[PDB]
């Protein structure tokens, strides 16, 4: 993505969603033929990346069409997760039969058929609504708004008119601030990990303002952190559907194992995140953001 940096924040947001919208649409034939599970990802990084920095950016549009956005792309979010999940749990089968003793695994194989069935459904599902007129309607309009670059009245969307290196400085300043206060249990690394993806969203937002390798020192800086909180969630996330799978006695030993697997591991990702925060909350990592921001 190509920013203007004497541009104001609104130039540059649109620019954000003209990337972001070009990206939805160059993804919907592979999810449409199946090619593969990445296409649907990126779908949805794009709309999470979208949701984010239009609401860390609130004011910037007409507040009208700020929510009705923000609504849109919250909707459209939704309407991909049941698909989603349907691809990476089949994904994960070579994974998870290996954690088993192999006089569980095959209790595993109706658990991954039942998988199998939902991906035919949602696959199903969601494709009809991206044909449907729906979507379209909504893509069209979206589109045709963010071909505006008329400022919009500054009262009701105070940020527009702005520097982007100013607001560029602020929000990455105040996101890495939101960081190190939250970071000085479950509640707080479900939320820290939040505050992470914010931070990185804006930086990879803002990139082509600074220089390639404070950009990546800054991203290197915070990957240890973003991997610990990750994993953290991502398995919790595991633990709560495979637990629910389980209301609906192999199969159940089985995914009682899997449970108990992720559960262990979760408890360990858990107990080495003081020591990575720590390292993190550092004068140096304070530095390599001045060493990014400065000029701005």
């Amino acid at each position: 993505l190509q920013l203007d940096a004497h541009a104001s924040i609104h130039e540059n947001v649109r620019r954000l969603l003209q990337f972001t919208t070009s990206i939805m649409e160059a993804n919907e034939e592979g999810i449409r033929k199946d090619i593969d599970s990445e296409f649907l990802h990126d779908f949805r990084v794009a709309i999470r990346r979208s949701r984010s920095i239009l609401r860390l950016l609130n004011g910037v549009f007409d507040p009208e069409k700020t929510a009705w956005m923000l609504a849109g792309l919250r909707e459209l979010g939704k309407r991909t997760n049941d698909l989603r999940d349907s691809d990476v749990y089949l994904l994960r089968r070579e994974e998870y039969t290996s954690l088993l003793p192999p006089s569980l695994r095959p209790a595993l194989d109706p658990f991954f058929s039942d998988l199998e069935a939902d991906k035919r459904l949602h696959h199903r599902q969601f494709c009809r609504y991206l044909t449907g007129r729906e979507y379209s309607g909504f893509m069209t309009s979206l589109k045709e708004f963010i071909a505006e670059g008329e400022l919009p009245d500054p009262e009701t969307a105070p940020l527009a008119a702005e520097p982007t290196g100013d607001v560029a400085a602020k929000t990455i300043r105040k996101a890495l601030k939101k960081v190190l206060v939250h970071g000085r249990s479950d509640a707080e690394l479900h939320e820290l990990r939040i505050d992470c993806k914010k931070l990185r969203y804006l930086l990879e937002f803002f990139a082509s303002l600074f220089p390639p390798k404070a950009t990546a020192q800054v991203l290197r800086q915070m990957k240890t952190l973003q991997d610990n909180l990750g994993t953290f969630v991502d398995l919790t996330v595991q633990m709560e559907f495979l637990q629910s799978r389980l209301e609906t006695i192999s199969e159940a030993a089985a995914i009682g194992g899997l449970l108990t697997t992720l559960y262990r591991k979760r408890e360990k990702v858990r107990e080495h995140f003081h020591e990575i925060f720590s390292g993190f909350d550092s004068n140096e990592t304070g530095e390599l953001f001045d060493e990014l921001l400065t000029g701005l």
